[PDB]
């Protein structure tokens, strides 16, 4: 494809842009026309409403309200950053009077460069604070640690296994910060007894609604994730082998369906492994024939 746009629509992209930024954070809404003719502002389109759609997330969890205020202002800082820049949306002045980077494709270009690193900059802070959380509920939980969990019966062991995995499977951003909280730990023990949870709440957690499925899917892939390239992880993996199959083949029966699970799998993975593909679309589908 190749981007036109003209003198006033630039305009109209600098204050949709704007829009995006503050209040009720709205998709950003720009005519059909305008977009055809520079269809890179479908990327930039799409990237802002991620970002507005990440906090509406945040908003629905344990977190502060100073904590999504304060994450609400850094947004709307930097796009305001992005609306103020003059290489991309003023007129050239003095030495680049007739430069190169004038050129409207040069302009978009940066404009895409500024907003996915405005995405990787709130990416990176969200990802802070999903580690906060998924802290906090192991310290609520009283089981941050080998000591704290020491004293605990079978059944109490149990029981705070399966009331960690309901707070941690619901957002699987939080179930990501839990798994750096425990690798960065280092606490083994720890680690053992969560993965022995993880495993029960997948072999035995309802799967009639659309969102538990959603919520299982993520907690699949990414613990499989979780075992690579870690000795002791996998060595849990190698033990709970069969039953990782049967808990795969639940959640992804269609077994002559290849591509479309494998696509799925790999749009939930925070790994770059063919690991979690392999045991649930080739691994699993093997055994169990």
């Amino acid at each position: 494809k190749s981007c036109t746009v003209s003198e006033e629509d630039l305009t109209t992209i600098r204050n949709a842009i704007q829009k995006a930024s503050r209040a009720s954070l709205d998709d950003v809404n720009l005519d059909e026309d305008l977009i055809a003719k520079c269809p890179l502002l479908k990327t930039i389109t799409a990237s802002l409403k991620s970002v507005a759609s990440e906090i509406a997330t945040l908003k629905d969890t344990g977190i502060s309200e100073e904590q999504v205020d304060e994450l609400k202002q850094s947004y709307e800082q930097q796009v305001n950053e992005i609306v103020k820049s003059r290489d991309i949306f003023e007129k050239q002045s003095g030495g680049d009077v007739m430069k190169e980077q004038g050129a409207m494709i040069n302009r978009m270009t940066e404009l895409q460069v500024q907003v996915a690193q405005l995405q990787q900059q709130i990416g990176e802070q969200t990802s802070r604070m999903y580690d906060d959380m998924a802290e906090l509920i192991f310290q609520r939980l009283a089981m941050n640690s080998t000591d704290s969990i020491r004293n605990y019966t079978a059944h109490m062991m149990e029981q705070k296994l399966h009331t960690l995995m309901t707070k941690l499977e619901t957002n699987y951003r939080i179930f990501l910060g839990a798994l750096r909280y425990l690798d960065h730990l280092g606490d083994q023990p720890l680690i053992d007894k969560v993965f022995d949870g993880i495993l029960k709440r997948l072999d035995e957690m309802s799967l009639e609604t659309n969102k538990e499925r959603e919520n299982g899917k993520y907690v699949l892939v990414n613990l499989l994730c979780w075992t690579v390239n870690n000795r002791f992880l996998t060595e849990k993996y190698r033990k709970k082998q069969l039953e990782l199959f049967r808990i795969a083949l639940k959640f992804y029966p269609k077994t002559g369906n290849k591509e479309a699970n494998e696509a799925d799998i790999r749009g939930r993975q925070f790994c770059d492994a063919n690991f979690p593909v392999n045991v649930i679309t080739w691994f699993a589908v093997s055994r169990a024939a």
